[PDB]
């Protein structure tokens, strides 16, 4: 523990489903105020914030072609409710022989106290995860 | 609400055709020092900053396999005017059936007042900037 | 000038065989405590830390499909003197025409004093340090 706000959850393996962030410890993190809620963080006070976040996705041979992976950061205000995406990619994997594709989104934000920030994928079944640090969600006030 | 200097521009959707970064945006930066000129950021005071910039590359099936995707973020200092390549990373997407591909560089560097940074890519064709948080550059004074 | 401990490696071009990480100057950084041991960062003080990397990987066409890209960052504490995967990351480029292919590695971690970070790869024969910016490793006190 120490100064400022900060964050830095990770991906839940026994959750094979979905995508669940969890505060585990190697040094996965969560504290000064800011709070792990429905599976999404939450900044303490108004400042500047960086947003990070990984995910890894992995496949055993294409399907077609028609394969999209997607990754998103965004941000929920009290006052509305609803997801502006604030960093968002996507991948096209396609076009034994396994296929890795990951995906990284970094950046600094203007964040209000209250705000709620979530990282979503949109195809969680070939989200990869068979080890430490291969999908991991964070943020830090600055 | 703010103190160090800062900024976190993004692309240009009407600019269908080059790489245009622009900063009059809701949760865009640009403050404290920092401006944009000329299409590049102008560090205010000496220190140590973060730089980020992530770009993403979309295509409706590939001409035959002889493609690169590259994106850059170069340094400018006032008197020896030349660029400096301080994050540089490269993409082959070749080798119907559409492709994403996105590209995500981050550094921490010792910048001098007045120095002009900026971020380029070679195939602006190529840009899709189709939704929020898919193109953008940014750097934080540390 | 700045004051936290900070560092920011870089490949070696003419270690054309292994990834040895570079200080002098620059460009990069290595100060205020941080030191470059055993190719291997060391932390000063106890606290938050931003650990970023990259690398870039190049090949000329494809031997078959069986080829798998990784990067990673691993702890090691004063206790227990064992690895830890912190960042990891993995990459298919096969599904004379060459091959390009980024990975990008960003977090923060809650750091010990005598802690050695480390970024290693499983193929150093595609690590292209041929342009600058392209293979770098660093981290910074937050």
């Amino acid at each position: 523990p120490s100064d400022m706000p900060v964050a830095h959850v990770v991906a839940n393996p026994q959750a094979e489903g979905q995508l669940q962030w969890l505060n585990r410890r190697a040094n996965a993190l969560l504290a000064n105020g800011v709070e792990l809620r429905d599976n999404q963080l939450v900044v303490p006070s108004e400042g500047l914030y960086l947003i990070y976040s990984q995910v890894l996705f992995s496949g055993q041979g294409c399907p077609s072609t028609h394969v999209l992976l997607t990754h998103t950061i965004s941000r929920i205000t009290p006052a509305i409710n609803r997801p502006v995406n604030l960093l968002s990619a996507i991948r096209s994997p396609c076009q034994a022989n396994p296929w890795y594709e990951p995906i990284y989104l970094g950046g600094v934000f203007q964040l209000e106290p209250g705000d709620r920030l979530s990282a979503e994928i949109n195809r969680p079944d070939y989200l990869d995860f068979a080890e430490s640090g291969q999908v991991y969600f964070g943020i830090i006030a600055l």
